C-alpha cells in the first residue's frame, strides 16, 4: 500500500520491496543488505550510543532520502542540530555526517522526546524529505532545498504541538494522505476527536477539522496503553482510513474518499482486549499481505503470529495462526525483541522478521497472507550479541529500492 509515518513506525516501507535491515547499534550505523550475502556491515562510526552519544531519550534516528536519488540517509536530530550522513550507493555512507540544520534538537530549539515528534517527509512533492516537527507552538517544517541545504524553520500549522494539549501520553499523530492528491495530510488521535488537517503541498497545513468523534482517550475511552490505532488503506484507493484495535475487536471508519469519514464499526471480534490482547505482550500490525494491496491485519499473540485478510473493503476475513513462533509463548518480548512486517522479497506481499534473543529470523508470505517456515538471518543485532531494546534503534527500511 501506501506511505503513513506513525510515531510507532516512523519510517515507512515499500510494499512491493525488499527492505534492508538498520541498526543503531553501541558503536555506530550497522547494515543488513537485503541480497544473496546476509552479513552484517557497520557504515558509520557515529549515530551510536557510544559512538557518538546518541540516546533513545534524547535523540531520534531515522532513515530517509533527502537528496531524492531514492536511496535512504541516515539522519539523526542530535544534541545541538540534525547531522545527516548520505548514501554513497554502494553499501557505504559518508562518515562523519554533516550539521545540516541547528535546530530541532535537544540544545537548539528545547525538542524533547518526551513532549514532542520528529519526523522526516517529502511533503512538497520535490522527491526530497523535509524536516517536520510537532513541538511547542504547532508542527514546524525546514525545507529541504537541496544539496544539504536546509531553511530556518517555519511554522507550518499552530496546532498538534505541546502548547496546544497535545500528548505523548494520551494522543497520538500520523502523516498519511486521506485526500488521495499524494500529500500527506496530518491525522491526529486527540482528547475529544480524531482531527484532520490537510496539507496544501507548500509547507503549511489548513486549519484542522474534527472528522470521528471515537478512537480517542475521552471519546470511547480509548488509551495509549492498551489500545493502539494505526492509519492504513483498507480500500485500495491509496486513500487512508482509520482502525483501531479496541476493546472488543477491530473498529474502523472508512474515509469516503475526500477526507471525510464513515461511522465507527466493529468489524472483527478479535485482535482486541477481550480477546486478551496487551499492548505489553503483543505487537499489532496493518499491512498488505495480498495482492489486494489493502491493510491487512497481523497480530504477535501468545501462540505464534494471527493474520485476517481485508477482503479488499475494510471487511476481513477469519482469523488463522499462520506460524507457531514469534509469540509471547515462544519467548519474545516487546521490550526485548523489535517484530516487523515488511516486504522483504519484491512481491508486494508483507513477510515477518524478527530480531530475537540470538538471531534475527524472518518468515516469508507465499504470496497469498499464508507463511512458511522460519528462516535465520544471522546471528548478530540481537540481545546477546550486544543489543538492548533500549540503549540500540533497530529498523526495516529501504536504503534502495
Ligand atoms: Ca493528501
Ligand atoms: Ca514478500
Ligand atoms: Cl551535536
Amino acid at each position: 500500500s501506501v506511505v503513513v509515518i506513525s510515531q510507532a513506525l516512523p519510517v515507512p516501507t515499500r510494499i512491493p520491496g525488499v527492505a534492508d535491515l538498520v541498526g543503531f547499534g553501541n558503536g555506530g550505523v550497522y547494515i543488513i543488505r537485503n541480497s544473496l550475502l546476509i552479513q552484517v556491515v557497520k557504515v558509520i562510526n557515529n549515530f551510536g550510543y557510544d559512538a557518538g552519544g546518541w540516546r533513545v531519550e534524547k535523540h531520534v534516528r531515522l532513515l530517509a532520502d533527502t537528496t531524492g536519488d531514492n536511496q535512504s540517509d541516515v539522519v539523526g536530530f542530535g544534541e545541538n542540530g540534525v547531522w545527516i550522513s548520505t548514501n554513497n550507493g554502494n553499501n557505504t555512507f559518508v562518515d562523519p555526517p554533516k550539521m545540516v540544520l541547528a535546530n530541532f534538537a535537544y540544545a537548539a530549539g528545547g525538542w524533547r522526546v518526551e513532549k514532542h515528534i520528529r519526523f522526516m517527509a517529502d511533503l512538497r512533492k520535490t522527491g526530497r524529505a523535509d524536516i517536520v516537527g510537532f513541538g511547542d507552538g504547532g508542527i514546524y517544517i525546514s525545507r529541504n532545498n537541496g544539496g544539504g541545504q536546509f531553511a530556518p524553520a517555519q511554522l507550518a500549522l499552530n496546532n498538534f504541538g505541546y502548547a496546544q494539549g497535545w500528548r505523548l501520553d494520551r494522543h497520538l499523530r500520523f502523516l498519511a494522505d486521506v485526500t488521495g492528491d499524494g500529500l500527506l495530510d496530518v491525522v491526529g488521535f486527540g482528547e475529544n476527536q480524531v482531527y484532520i488537517a490537510r496539507n496544501s503541498g507548500n509547507g503549511t497545513f489548513q486549519p484542522a477539522q474534527a472528522v470521528v468523534n471515537n478512537f480517542c482517550i475521552g471519546a470511547g475511552g480509548w488509551t495509549i496503553s492498551a489500545h493502539p490505532r494505526v492509519v492504513a488503506d483498507l480500500t485500495g484507493d491509496r486513500k487512508a482510513d482509520i482502525l483501531g484495535f479496541g476493546v472488543a475487536g477491530v473498529y474502523t471508519s472508512l474515509n469516503n474518499g475526500n477526507g471525510t469519514f464513515g461511522a465507527v464499526n466493529l468489524v472483527l471480534k478479535d485482535f482486541g482486549v477481550n480477546s486478551g490482547w496487551r499492548v505489553e505482550k503483543h505487537v499489532r500490525c496493518v499491512s498488505s499481505l495480498t495482492n489486494k494491496k489493502v491493510g491487512d491485519i497481523i497480530g504477535f499473540g501468545d501462540a505464534g503470529v494471527y493474520v485476517a485478510l481485508n477482503n479488499g473493503n475494510g471487511t476481513f476475513g477469519p482469523v488463522k495462526r499462520v506460524i507457531d513462533n514469534f509469540g509471547y509463548n515462544q519467548g519474545w518480548r516487546v521490550d526485548k525483541h523489535p517484530r516487523f512486517v515488511v516486504d522483504l522479497t519484491g512481491d508486494g506481499c508483507a513477510d515477518i522478521v524478527g530480531f530475537g534473543e540470538n538471531s534475527v529470523w524472518a518468515c516469508m508470505n507465499k504470496g497469498d497472507g499464508t507463511f512458511g517456515p522460519i528462516m535465520k538471518l544471522i546471528d548478530d543485532m540481537t540481545v546477546s550479541k550486544g543489543w538492548t531494546l533500549q540503549k540500540t534503534v533497530r529498523y526495516a527500511a529501504n536504503l534502495y529500492l
